[PDB]
């Protein structure tokens, strides 16, 4: 029982933290990304005025 | 019946400490994911309004 949990919850484990690794990249990302799309959606819209 | 008991609570012990185990990293990983969606959301928000 007791290596059914290591093997059980390890799994799951190794899994998650995937997924939660994945978005955490993916995050700090569209922060990045949404940060540059501002700079750029706004001299674009600048230009747009004049 | 005492090794029907071991086996019985340490084989549903390993699955829901899994599931747990699992869920606890997406939790934690929901906060991060969150508030990099915050900053995310705001830095484009913000020179949206801009």
């Amino acid at each position: 029982a007791m290596s059914m949990a290591v093997e059980s919850t390890g799994n799951a484990k190794a899994e998650a933290e995937s997924r939660a690794e994945a978005a955490r990249i993916e995050g700090e990302g569209s922060v990045l990304q949404a940060k540059l799309k501002a700079q750029a959606l706004a001299i674009e819209t600048e230009a747009e005025l004049e």
